[PDB]
C-alpha cells in the first residue's frame, strides 16, 4: 500500500530499568553458552508494582508520544492496543483503560493481537480507519505493553531465539502531518505456520493450572514434526521477502536507500540473520538497540524508532524501514522518510 | 458513518446443543429465583473435546458463512477474530489458526479485544479495511468464538445480567455485493466505564492460580464505588442512545421502519430493559432467540441475525438494527437492509 496522506506524529517507549544477561547467569537462571549465541546483553525488567502494570506503562508512553508530537488528545479517533501476554487483569478491556487515561473517555478502543507483529499491524488497520471517514479526529493512538512474570513466562528461556523485555511503547499517526511520512506499509502473512506458535499442545478447556514454564522453542520443534511441510524454511523466507519487497517498492525506494531498518529483537547467533535477507549490514538495524532492551512484546519497532530519533541518529532526507515478523506468521513492513527533527 | 458500498455476503453460526436453566436449577448450579428473574430459557453448551476448541467452532461458523454467500476464499483480504475469553492454547494466534482453516495461508488476520461490543466493532475495522486498497479483495471475514468453563467461569452466575453461551458466528462483509446492504455503522463510547470491569481487582504480575470463580456482578457494585460519579447510569444510557440515534439517521431511518432489532443477550427482569431505551416492543427484538442461546461470547448479533435470515423472519426490503455494547464501555450498531434472501 501507497500512502498519500499518513504521518508519523509521535513516538516514545517506557521503559524499566536494565538487567544484565550477566546477572542473569551469575544466578544460575540463563546458560552462559546461551548468553553468548544469543547476544543479548540485557533486558528491560519492571518491579511487580501495580503501577508497572502493562496497560500503565501503555499509558505512559502514550502521554509521551502524544506530546512529544504535540497532537491534541481530542483530536484521536482511535486507540489501538497490541500486546502478547497477560495485561494483568482478566475479563477486562485493558485498551479503554489506555485510552482513558492517555486520550479520554470518547475514543473507540480495541485490543489487538497478531502476535509479535502487533505494533506493524496496527499501523495499517489505524490507517485505514483514519482514511475512512468513520472518525472525526485526525490521528490514532497505538500502543503496546508487557510485563513478563513466572512461572508461566521465563523471560532468559521461554522462547529460543530471543529473551523477553518488559515496557510499553506508543506510535501517534495524523492524515494532517507529522515529523515523517509513511510512505508505505506492506504485510506478508503464511497462516499455515500457526502450527509452529502451538506445536503438540493441546486445546484445554481451561487455562492449565498451575502454569507450566512456556517453552515456545520446543512448540516450534514438535510444530515442525507434526506439519511434514517440505518448504518450511522457505515459508518463512517467502513472507519476509513479500513484505519487504512490497513495502519498499510502494515506497519508490530501494534497499541501499534505507539508512536505518528498525526489526524484531531475535537473533539465531549464527548463519544469516534477518539482516542478510534484508540486504543490509548489521550496523545499519536496530540491534544494537535492541540487544540491550530485549524483545519487548509487540513494540520492538516503535520502541526502535524512537530510540533513532531522540539519539538524532536520522536527519531530513533519511528513509526508515519499519520491519515486523509475528507468529503466525504474519509480517508487516513500513517505509518511513524523516521529514523534520522533534 | 454512511456506508456507500457495504454489503453482507453471508452469516453464520455454529452453536453447540442447548442447556435449560431449568435442568442446572434441578442440578444445584442456579438459583431457582435467578432463573425466573432472568428469563434465559436455555443457554449453548459445548462439549470439552477439543474439535470445540473456540478457534475450531469460529472455523466451522465460517465455512457455512462463506458458502452461503459464495465468496470465493482467495478474495478475502482480512480475517478479524473477536472474543471474550481463553481460546484454548495460550501464546499462539488463534485468528491465523481461523484464517488458515476457513480461508487459506495468504490472508492477513487479527485477534480483537472489545469485550461483548467485538462482533460490532469489527464490521467497522473491517469496512475501512476493504475500502482503503490495502489488499486486492473485496471481503473480509469476521468471526465470534468462546467456549467457557471453570473453575475461572460460571456461565449461570459469573454475570448478573446474563448467562453465558458456548459457540461462534461469521458475518462475510463485502464491498461488491451481498443479500444485505450495510447502510450504516454508528459507534457510542465511555472509556470511564472501565472501571466497572476491573472493580477493585488488583493489577496481578501473573494470573492468579487457581482461578476463583469470576463474579462480574460484584465488579461492578465495587467499580461503581471506588468511581463515584453521580451520572453512572446516565452515562451508559447516553452512549446506547448516541449509538442508535447516529445509526438510524446515517440510514436514513426511523424506529418504526426498523422490522427487527438483533441486540445483546442480557436481561434485568423488572424495570425497563434496553428495548425501551431503543424505543421498539420486545417482539420486535431477537429477545425470544437469544433467551434460548444465552450470551454467546461476542457474536449474539452474527448469531441473530443468521437466526433471522436461516428462518425467513425478514423480507427484501426489511431494515434490522445490529445492536452492539461490550465492557469498555463500547457500543457499535448498524443499520442493515436485506436486498434478496441467500
Ligand atoms: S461485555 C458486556 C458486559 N456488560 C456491561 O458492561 C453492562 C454495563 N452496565 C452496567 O453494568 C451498569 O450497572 C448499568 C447498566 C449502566 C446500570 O445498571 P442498573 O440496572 O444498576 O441501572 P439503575 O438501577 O441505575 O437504573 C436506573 C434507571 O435507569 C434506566 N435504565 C438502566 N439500565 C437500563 C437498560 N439496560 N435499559 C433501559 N433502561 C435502563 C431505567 O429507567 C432504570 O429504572 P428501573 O426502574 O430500574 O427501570
Amino acid at each position: 500500500m501507497r500512502w498519500e496522506n499518513l504521518f508519523v506524529s509521535g513516538v516514545a517507549a517506557w521503559l524499566p530499568p536494565l538487567s544484565t544477561a550477566q546477572d542473569a547467569v551469575m544466578a544460575g537462571l540463563l546458560d552462559p553458552a546461551r548468553s553468548k549465541l544469543r547476544g543479548i546483553e540485557s533486558v528491560t525488567v519492571a518491579s511487580d508494582a501495580e503501577e508497572d502494570a502493562p496497560p500503565r506503562m501503555a499509558a505512559r508512553a502514550a502521554r509521551a508520544a502524544l506530546g512529544r508530537g504535540d497532537v491534541d488528545p481530542a483530536d484521536v479517533s482511535l486507540v489501538l492496543h497490541s500486546s502478547l501476554w497477560f495485561q494483568g487483569i482478566d475479563l477486562w478491556p485493558a485498551a479503554s483503560y489506555v485510552a482513558h487515561e492517555a486520550v479520554g473517555r470518547h475514543v473507540p478502543a480495541f485490543g489487538l493481537a497478531q502476535r509479535c507483529n502487533g505494533g506493524m499491524g496496527a499501523i495499517e488497520l489505524a490507517g485505514a480507519y483514519l482514511g475512512s471517514g468513520i472518525g472525526a479526529g485526525h490521528a490514532a493512538l497505538l500502543t503496546t505493553g508487557d510485563r513478563f512474570a513466572g512461572p508461566r513466562i521465563d523471560r532468559w528461556n521461554s522462547v529460543d531465539v530471543t529473551m523477553y523485555g518488559d515496557g510499553a511503547a506508543a506510535l501517534v499517526l495524523s492524515t494532517r502531518d507529522g515529523f515523517a511520512r509513511v510512505l508505505s506499509t506492506a504485510t506478508g502473512v503464511d497462516n499455515s505456520l500457526e502450527i509452529l506458535a502451538r506445536g503438540d499442545e493441546p486445546f484445554a478447556p481451561h487455562p492449565v493450572e498451575p502454569s507450566p514454564v512456556a517453552d515456545l522453542g520446543t512448540r516450534t520443534v514438535r510444530g515442525a514434526e507434526l506439519a511434514d511441510l517440505p518448504d518450511l524454511t522457505h515459508r518463512y523466507i517467502d513472507l519476509l521477502v513479500a513484505a519487504k519487497t512490497q513495502a519498499l517498492e510502494d515506497a519508490g525506494t530501494a534497499i541501499e536507500d534505507i539508512a536505518h531498518a528498525v526489526i524484531p529483537v531475535s537473533r539465531r547467533g549464527t548463519g544469516h540473520e534477518l539482516h542478510d535477507l534484508l540486504g543490509l549490514p548489521d550496523e545499519r538495524t536496530s540491534w544494537a538497540y535492541g540487544r540491550t532492551t530485549g524483545h519487548v512484546g509487540a513494540g520492538d519497532q516503535y520502541a526502535g524508532l524512537a530510540h533513532l530519533v531522540e539519539n538524532a541518529l536520522v536527519q531530513p532526507g533519511d528513509r526508515v524501514l519499519l520491519f515486523g515478523g509475528g507468529a503466525g506468521y504474519t509480517c508487516t513492513a513500513a517505509v518511513v522518510e524523516i521529514l523534520r527533527m522533534p
